[PDB]
């Protein structure tokens, strides 16, 4: 059948937060989940027209010394159009996490499994499952290298050969 | 499926048409049906991302003396994008009613049952089932006070915390 | 049916504890669990009259370096009227935890599942499941940013449209 | 298969479009407003030749067909005015599109004609040909229109009168084509 | 088995043979069949390590006037390492065809069904099922434009992110 | 039948040669002569990589096929010397064509290895892959050869030793082609 099931785990974001610039509410990461953001899924969506996100998980992997103060709040807004970047908006989303800067965590988001479009278009809601937003909570004492990883699983349909 | 079913009746529109200003074709009520228009569904959509309209009925309840002249035509255009506001557009659609200003009527429209988005976006067809139009038929004689109510039932999904 | 089941996880409290001010017995957090304290539940209780707490958990997420001395005791008094803020009173409650300032923990409280009232009134016992109290144990060496999160699940009944 | 000088054309389904479409609907064929005193006896409130162009959806459907037959035709005189209005109306469907006789007697002579007061609604169930008519216009309009609906005042109207003339039509379209005005 | 089955038709070769240069035995098309040669299988092998050829057929579709002279012979050598490019080598193999320049033919070859490697290596026998050769038979009279297409079906395995 | 611009080609049986041929035989893969005293312990009497080229009829048959599978493979060490000869031999078939380990222990580790005196003949029944091998040569010889047969001296030979190493082979050839060196 045209449907092929792919899974993988890749880094959606890499950010560096210097010491003291991580004020409360600062936006460390704001990544709109698109197939191009994921390498293997990037090629897979380059050879397909439609994709549906069966499973989606995120892993916040901040690489900082244990003596680092402050923390982060990480969430997955299931609306690509939504631009709210406050603590309450993230915490309202299912699976959002709050953790110290030296404590890696996992986000298990909730979203609607609809058949999306691999290629971009006018309406972003038909192409992306949502956005991942990672904000600072409090103040960080050291420099934090944050890697945001995404464990994904998709179903691909309508074969084609697209261009970026 | 963590889908919340919510229902109730609420006033979508309140219009005061003064005597003599209700010429034929005058747009008394023009309301794109979005959850923010409904009072209780307003908060329900404020705490959710997606909604599906299971039941939708409109009740035109104009309050005026029985000796008033003229009438109204009310209809639900299933296309939110459509901007045609005339008697012809309303008569073409199904569920439309025409009645004297003292009469109370029910519009049972043809609406999409797909999963629409609570927030606003580039495409209105993904956010609203349609719009409701209430127009004058003839010329009124007394001051008309028309309230358009709606019995609605929705299914809500994808928790979040939206903003106005 | 009128009953709708909602769940979510949100921050009931955000506190900052400077270095040295966290003396033993100091009250870091004292939050009376009310629907307004939870954003999504805030809107949900704004569109309902009665609510019953089916599940209630709390997560103490203190964001401090590993070299921080002292700790905290966290508990959920199932009496909103009770004002005792001592170690023994918290420890007597079911699910109370004691932990180092750099060690996040979870409180699984015990409470009576009674149908409460979303809106406030004269008697606080008919509107709130209880209070969360977080006290210092010993002395803290560094500054601690404490986020108290609440994973809740409620059943809502008697639809209405309340005001704050 | 040998290589020929030219191969035969392989167009097969050409000239095989749908022939018959049954289209029904209801539309406002007229709307009139009468200020007090203007509606003297014999005043022509409504004069509408029933053609596919008069009915919008039927007009668009007739732009892609050659012939049409009126299976069902009924009219509603719906005057939206109070019961304190004096005067009345006579409504009738002349089966002759060409006849331009606008009198009470001419309308009353036709079958299904209605005489009512301005605060009473009526249904005109007329006599119309079932023969195939031409969707497009021509020299003789007796081949393209079933007739015309006429509405006159019977007496002087005391108040302002708002009258809407509606039509339930059912037609069968045939001989597919692509007409242009 | 997380094996992805992918299939489709794609042009492996495009050759423009000018009139008079198509002497007998001239190598119009010489293509070692690797996934990088195929457009869509190119990306598929870019996101996978190993592939197995389940279905393989070649379609010689030359576009030239019917009055042109000469012909072609097309054949699939199942050995990628073999460098013999003559009529004898093509006639020995199975699935080979010989036809006039205006005719369209299908080569149904004999190919290995083992698990080959998408990337290149020291041994070509572990990376490609073989090569396809299209040679002239006689001398052409008109300018010939020959496109060699391939209906292919593969099974892909061992996810990765390769480079050209 | 009309005259076309060009007629279709009528070549039908093209690319339909025989695919499978079972070929059996027996051939001398090696012959060695040892003067007295040269056959010290560990001396490599015979070192032959079993390939289609080593077997002449199989070589000619593999020049017209792409792949071959060894259905049967057995070896005979037949030393034609008297019983008064001292010393002995160890013979074994290494299933790895690439391995060039030439010792008593390496041979004895293999299945079917034989240790005999110079006046005794032995049959090596080895362990060989049944998978399809490539008739033609390539970069990696593990895809083209089942292995190599090795024959060493165990002790010093008192007299001259004439040893002939024979092989019974049965192969199935597949994927017809026309190979050239
Ligand atoms: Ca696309
Ligand atoms: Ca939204
Ligand atoms: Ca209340
Ligand atoms: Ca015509
Ligand atoms: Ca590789
Ligand atoms: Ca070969």
């Amino acid at each position: 059948t045209n449907d092929v099931h792919l899974s993988g785990m890749s880094r959606i974001s890499q950010a560096v937060l210097p010491a003291g610039t991580g004020t409360d509410g600062y936006v460390v990461v704001d990544a709109t989940i698109v197939p191009d953001l994921l390498p293997r899924l990037g090629h897979a969506a380059r050879i397909f027209q439609r994709y549906a996100v069966e499973t989606l998980e995120f892993e916040i992997q901040p690489m900082c010394p244990a003596n680092t103060g402050g923390g982060y709040v990480a969430g997955f807004l299931p609306d690509p159009t939504d631009n709210d970047h406050t603590f309450d908006a993230l915490q309202a989303t299912r699976g959002a996490v709050v953790a110290k800067w030296w404590e890696s965590r996992t986000v298990r988001p909730q979203y609607t499994r609809t058949l999306l479009w691999t290629s971009s278009g006018k309406e972003q809601r038909l192409t992306s499952p949502g956005r991942l937003i990672l904000l600072c909570v409090g103040n960080n004492t050291d420099v934090v290298n944050v890697s945001v990883l995404c464990r994904w699983s998709v179903r691909l349909s309508v074969p084609s050969l697209e261009t970026p």
